[PDB]
């Protein structure tokens, strides 16, 4: 027969059929937990196709009998134990840039939303306040600023974080970035400054925007600690990972004023909501649904290379036939 | 004594106080319409300062009797019948430049949040809207499109409009203007396509932004008729002036479904309010109350500069002294 794959935490396999057909028998589990995956999929499953709404421990993996790889349909493959599926002879694969741009679009977006308020005088004109007078637009508007001179502190210099560096010049932002693990000199190339600590960004950033994966070393990188290290009435942005950000410290920060103001596309705990969390009423706090990176061109994109990689996988050689394999060190 | 100057449709001259003390009387008259201003001002202002909260007719200037001047404190003087004042020997002036670079980045958000749909996707996240799957994700934010590749048709290439331009680039949009008034080749200059009719822009435009002043030649320059030149399920943004649109065309547009969706910092009809007016309901539409213009460094610019304006007039030559009178023709 044709190896049995597994689409995870969704339903919709649609876009992946055409490719699959011949080599494979799909199936989806439509799961929000491991526990609700199905028996015959621990036993027989050899791919696997997954989101962001589930996570894989060590404990997950284990459960599986004949998994060889598991394929992230999307950028983001912290929700993954990639070290533990590694030794469990599963090569973990992700999709690296079919939403680059969207998500340096939507970047921005929040950047300059929280720069001339956009959403928050929408929202306000929405509420039925109401603005006749110049005074009243200055009343309203209050707290819009001039982008030129202003410093946006990068954190991360990767795919996206350079596609918002190269936006950002173009509205007189002051660019600079921190970035430990890129070798020397990419600066130069891109005219951008650099900065060796995080402190160092953060101390002279009016506006700090999140661009790096989650990883085992920055796990709440924003602390009650380096949060106290950002310049007076500062900006952050984030649209990179939930768990980079210690929201308690963050919404104390937005209650004193000693940030001025947030734009999250990603939260510590996902599905976000405005009810519950630290972020309960947390004073002005721009979300959305952990959307930057769609786009139906995108979502097409990623979901059919995903497909053609499970394909190299079945068809030819772990992990020789893979084109993006994250844990090839664990393997 | 020294001469009487009216700030008309406000009450703060704080800012105008440190320049005008002594050459100038200084006098507010906060008036929401003409008929609002007293007998004193009419019968003894010699300069005026105002906004663009209030009109003036030719009925309205011939009321005053020493008037020798009207410095608008911001861009726009379409509020202002320069003809009529030019003919009564009142010089009319402006503050060109105080805020190019705010309106810009402002128009930017709004064509942002149009392609990425981040206010709505908060306004639901408010709403309560649940997002927890992909499939979910995909569903709230619907219709966000990838940006490059889409045409951007710009109309008016002036200050804002060259600064649109250019923030444009670097999101992929492949940019077009029209612009009648200007001279051949400045489209050389900054690597920009030019086309020589609305019809044109409008049909090959995704997304259509309004940088034109409104003139006795294009009030209701998107009209049932040109709306129908658009394209198909495309972008309208106005951060120009209301008049420029015929509201009833663009709600109807709107609601049938030809027009995607609408950004509008400036209404046909101000103060704005969503409880009244042709855009009542209208679907997928984004406002602010005129507000592109503002942060307080363009305010105090702007106000800094209309006061040395008046200055000029009043110790100087009309309309030898004044470095921005915008009827020189009719004087
Ligand atoms: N919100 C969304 O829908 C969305 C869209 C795209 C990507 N993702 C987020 O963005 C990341 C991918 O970005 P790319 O930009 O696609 O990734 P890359 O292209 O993987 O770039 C990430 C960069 O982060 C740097 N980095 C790692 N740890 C760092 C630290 N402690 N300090 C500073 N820099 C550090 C790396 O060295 C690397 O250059 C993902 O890991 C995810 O968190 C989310
Ligand atoms: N929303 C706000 O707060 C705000 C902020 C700045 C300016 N204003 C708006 O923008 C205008 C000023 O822009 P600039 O960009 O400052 O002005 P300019 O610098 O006066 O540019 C306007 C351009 O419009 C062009 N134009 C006139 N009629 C046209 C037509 N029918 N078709 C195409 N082009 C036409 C002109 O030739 C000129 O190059 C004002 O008149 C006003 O309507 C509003």
């Amino acid at each position: 027969p044709r190896p049995l794959v597994a689409l995870l935490d969704g339903r919709d396999c649609t876009v992946e059929m055409p490719i699959l057909k011949d080599v494979a028998t799909v199936a989806f589990c439509d799961a929000q937990s491991t526990q609700e995956i199905h028996e015959k999929v621990l036993n027989e499953a050899v791919g696997a196709l997954m989101y962001h709404t589930i996570t894989l421990t060590r404990e997950d993996l284990e459960k599986f009998k004949a998994l060889r790889i598991i394929v992230r349909i999307g950028s983001g493959f912290d929700n993954i134990d990639i070290k533990s599926a590694g030794d469990l002879g599963i090569a973990v694969c992700n999709v690296p840039a079919a939403s680059v741009e969207e998500t340096a679009d939507s970047t921005l977006c929040h950047i300059l939303n929280l720069y001339r308020r956009t959403t928050w005088l929408h929202q306000a004109l929405r509420e039925g306040t109401r603005v006749q007078s110049v005074e009243q637009i200055r009343e309203v508007a209050s707290g819009a600023a001039r982008i030129r001179g202003e410093t946006l502190g990068i954190i991360g210099l990767g795919r996206v974080g350079q596609a918002v560096a190269l936006r950002a010049k173009a509205f007189g932002f002051n660019v600079l970035f921190y970035d430990p693990y890129l070798s020397d000199g990419i600066e130069r190339a891109l005219g951008l400054q650099r900065v060796s600590t995080l402190q160092d960004l953060l101390f002279h950033s009016d506006c700090v925007t999140l661009h790096c994966g989650l990883n085992e070393h920055n796990h709440h990188l924003i602390n009650d600690f380096t949060v106290k290290q950002m310049r007076q009435g500062a900006f952050l942005v984030n649209t990179a990972r939930g768990g980079l950000v210690d929201e308690k410290a963050l919404a104390q920060a937005l209650k004193e004023g000693r940030i001025r103001g947030a734009a999250l596309d990603v939260h510590e705990s996902e599905p976000f909501s405005f009810s519950q969390g630290p972020l309960k009423d947390a004073p002005n706090l721009i979300c959305t649904p952990h959307a930057a990176w769609y786009s139906e061109q995108a979502s097409i994109e990623m979901r059919e290379e995903a497909a053609r990689e499970i394909r190299r996988a079945i068809t030819g050689r772990i992990p020789d036939s893979l084109k993006n394999c994250v844990n090839k060190d664990h393997l």
